[PDB]
This record gives C-alpha cells, sequence and structure tokens, in this order.
C-alpha cells in the first residue's frame, strides 16, 4: 500500500490509482484490529455517495469481518450520521468511507476507535500493522442498521423553531441530499433544493462551499425566491457554509461567534475551540460572554480530540467543520450545525443579514495558498519557528506561526492535505494589513529568498 494514502486527520487516495479494493480491505483489517485491541469488536460502517462506494465499502466491511469484528452496516449515509451510529449504537467505533469534499475518483476512510478519531501515529500505525501482519484473524459478523431516521428524530425532537423561515438548500449532488431537506422542512421551514440529487459524478459544481465560485447558483437563488437564508453542504455533509437573505457569505468564525454566544449563555464558563485560521474577534466575543476561548490546530480530528482534553462545548474550524457538544455527542456535523443556526435566527425578529452585520468585522483576506513540497513543508515552518522575528507580538506556534498584534493577526502554517503553506491576515486598517504582510513576506524570504510571497 502506498504511503502518501496515510495523512495527518484520515486516509485519502484515488480510486484506480493510490486507492484499489485490495487496499480497502486491508485498512479493514487494520481498523478491525486497532479497535479489538482496545477492547472495541462492534464496529459501524458508512459510506457518501461516491461513485466507488459500493466496490470499496464491500471489501472494507470484509477486512473487518476477518478481525472477528461484529459489523453494523449503515449503508449510504452523511459523514456525520456515522459518527453518530458510533456514539449511539453498541459500538463505539466507526468507519466512514468517503472522499469528502475531492474530486469524484477520490475516495477514502475517516476513522473512529473506542471513541477517538485517529489521527498522525495513530493514522500511520494503520499503515504499519499492514507491513508487519499485526492482523486479528476471527470470524465476523454484519448486521444491517437502518439509522437515518433514529438521527432525523433526534434533531427534530430538541430544536424549537420559534417561527417558520424559508432557506435555499445547496447539497452539491453529495450526500447531504438524503436528509438535509427533508429534515429542515420539518423544523418548519420551506425548503428550496439546489443539486440535492445524490450524484457522484458532481456534475454542476463540486461540493466544496469553501469557496465562492460554488456558492454562486445558492446566492442567486436565496435573491430570486427572496428567501431567509441560503445553506450549502460539502459532499459528505459535516461542512456547511452560510449566505444571508441578501446573498452575503457569512465565513464559518463568525458563525462560531452566534453560535459561541447562544452556548455560553447557557453554559457559564464554558470551553469554546476553534483553529489557528479564525479571527481575533471570536476570541474577545468567547472571553466577554464569560467562556474560555481555546485555540487549536487545523484538522478535523485534532479538534475532536482537543474537545476531549478540554470538556469544550462548542468547536468550529474556518474550513466550516462545527462541533456541538452542547445537547450533542461533539462531533462535526453540517446538517446539525444547520439545525442550530435555524434555531437561533428563527427566534430573532430581524433578517440574517442583520443579526450577523451586528458583529464586530475586520479586512481579512481569503486563505492564501503557496505551494511547496511534501518534504520541505515541515522544514521552513520549523525554520520560521527556530529563525524567525515577528516584532513585538502574542507567537502561538501551537500549529505553524501565528502572531496576533494590536491591529490585526496573520499566520503561515503547512496543509496536512496538500503539499502547501497556508496564510490568512485580518487587520482592522488596510494599512495595518500590509504591515503584518511585509512582516510574514520577508520572514519567509529570510528562510528561503526563493520562495513565492503571492501576496
Ligand atoms: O489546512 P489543511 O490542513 O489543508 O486542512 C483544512 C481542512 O481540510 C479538510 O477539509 C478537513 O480535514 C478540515 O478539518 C480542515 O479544516
Ligand atoms: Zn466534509
Amino acid at each position: 500500500l502506498p504511503a502518501s494514502i496515510f495523512r495527518a486527520y484520515d486516509i485519502r487516495g484515488v480510486v484506480g490509482d493510490t486507492l484499489t479494493a485490495e487496499t480497502a480491505y486491508w485498512i479493514g483489517r487494520a481498523i478491525g484490529s486497532e479497535s479489538l485491541a482496545r477492547g472495541e469488536p462492534c464496529v459501524a460502517v458508512g459510506r457518501d455517495g461516491r461513485l466507488s462506494g459500493p466496490e470499496l465499502v464491500k471489501q472494507l466491511i470484509q477486512g473487518l469481518v476477518d478481525c472477528g469484528c461484529q459489523v453494523s452496516d449503515v449503508g449510504m449515509v452523511p459523514t456525520p450520521v456515522l459518527y453518530y451510529a458510533a456514539n449511539v449504537l453498541e459500538g463505539k467505533s466507526g468507519v466512514m468511507l468517503t472522499g469528502s469534499h475531492n474530486p469524484p475518483d477520490y475516495n477514502g476512510f475517516k476513522i473512529v476507535v473506542a471513541g477517538e478519531t485517529l489521527a498522525n501515529e495513530q493514522i500511520q500505525a494503520l499503515r504499519e500493522r499492514i507491513e508487519k501482519n499485526d492482523l486479528a484473524s476471527g470470524v465476523g459478523s454484519v448486521e444491517q442498521v437502518d439509522i437515518l431516521p433514529r438521527y432525523f428524530k433526534q434533531i427534530r425532537d430538541d430544536i424549537a423553531m420559534a417561527k417558520p423561515m424559508k432557506v435555499v438548500v445547496d447539497c452539491g449532488n453529495g450526500v447531504a441530499g438524503v436528509i438535509a431537506p427533508q429534515l429542515i422542512e420539518a423544523l418548519g421551514c420551506s425548503v428550496i433544493p439546489l443539486y440535492c440529487e445524490v450524484d457522484g459524478n458532481f456534475p454542476n459544481h463540486h461540493p466544496d462551499p469553501g469557496k465562492p465560485e460554488n456558492l454562486k447558483d445558492l446566492i442567486a437563488k436565496v435573491k430570486a425566491e427572496n428567501a431567509d437564508l441560503g445553506l450549502a453542504f460539502d459532499g459528505d455533509g459535516d461542512r456547511v457554509g452560510v449566505v444571508t437573505n441578501t446573498g452575503t457569505i457569512i465565513y464559518p468564525d463568525r458563525l462560531l461567534m452566534l453560535f459561541a454566544k447562544d452556548v455560553v449563555s447557557r453554559n457559564p464558563g464554558a470551553d469554546i475551540i476553534f483553529d489557528v485560521k479564525c479571527t481575533r474577534r471570536l476570541i474577545a466575543l468567547i472571553s466577554g460572554y464569560g467562556g474560555r476561548p481555546v485555540m487549536w490546530k487545523t484538522g478535523h480530528s485534532l479538534i475532536k480530540k482537543k474537545m476531549k482534553e478540554t470538556g469544550a462545548l462548542l468547536a468550529g474550524e474556518m474550513s466550516g467543520h462545527v462541533f456541538f457538544k452542547e445537547r450533542w455527542f461533539g462531533f462535526d456535523d453540517g446538517i446539525y450545525s444547520a439545525a442550530r443556526l435555524l434555531e437561533i435566527l428563527s427566534q430573532d425578529q430581524r433578517d440574517s443579514e442583520h443579526v450577523f452585520s451586528a458583529f464586530p468585522s475586520d479586512i481579512s483576506t481569503p486563505e492564501i495558498n503557496i505551494t511547496v513540497t511534501e518534504d520541505s513543508k515541515f522544514a521552513i515552518i520549523e525554520a520560521l519557528q527556530r529563525d524567525a522575528q515577528w516584532g513585538e507580538g502574542n507567537i502561538t506556534t501551537l500549529d505553524g506561526v501565528r502572531v496576533d498584534y494590536p491591529k490585526g493577526w496573520g499566520l503561515v502554517r503547512a496543509s496536512n492535505t496538500t503539499p502547501v503553506l497556508v496564510l490568512r491576515f485580518e487587520a482592522d486598517t488596510e494599512e495595518e494589513l500590509e504591515r503584518i504582510k511585509t512582516v510574514f513576506r520577508n520572514q519567509l524570504k529570510a528562510v528561503d529568498s526563493s520562495l513565492p510571497v503571492p501576496f
């Protein structure tokens, strides 16, 4: 098996190339062996709506059963529905076969063993088990479980909308269309569907709400139908993107402000996690409401671990993964998050544009990406962490280097999904944004004067 598919947060490859049916079998065998080693024979399995789903899921399931595992096959479901299954069924282990927001031929595995989402050395440990033949052998079993209705009811029974809303829902032809439009209607909304037929060819736009290009159809429909809100889901339903009644894109760090207010109001002193890419305004906002702001590393699996370590009631990433523990289970779930957003907005007499515009705003950049190499990206960060001078500011090195200045901040870190450096800048003036950019530009050039600086 190729080493490149074993990534920091999960497993991901290209079907036909780096991820075959046989690889899926052996990955199943490794996960089943690790689950058993943690005392957990029961493993839930789900898949998204990708073309390669049926082929690879059978092999994944067989690998697990060949360890002696008891598999609960939940069929085709959103990622969070698989996480849900691993919280409410007998077993605390689960595997989701998904390639997330990537092009059609990509697939992969997001893995929970005995309650914990695997990352880093734990993901490599699976690859290492296969190489070593450190694998369990036994005769397992498979039971079909129809879990979607239970999930649907769980959310419906706990969300209380105070008024009706009209909402455009763009599924991007991903697996969210199996439930999101139906659930949102059941909450007391009317839903205008966009690309909600599940189709793994992704013939309209990629289900990647983090790019504004993939929200253009949603924004136009919101305006044309005079809708109260627009929602877009990524391919496997663990990410959500939001647009207001006037078409304004609400970035996830700003969504989190609304959610942090909600959660902290019922839970004084609650820990609230956000990643290094999120606005500093969120930090002040959480503290002002009496919560404890906890900045952490990018990556769904890393955020979920940090939530267990801190007891945080809510987490969010700039990528749109939002993780409710309060009233919920602590996993990232775009569908549940949409429902929580609708609950809050429905209790407000103002429109969604005005609810979000009331929070402070700064001037910010879109995520910047510089392509380096897979085998040099971490070394560039290490050199910055060793050598760099940032001027006066609060320096955080938990993920790359983030520096928080009086009037703004900057970040440079290595991506764990691509061979790139990722940067973000925010400040309260254009002048300050340029000052911080110049600091980072000069520090990168000090490490490697040939490095591109396309900001
Ligand atoms: O910045 P990175 O490391 O490339 O990851 C960015 C995003 O990738 C995926 O969408 C997920 O794993 C998210 O959890 C993460 O926020
Ligand atoms: Zn996703």
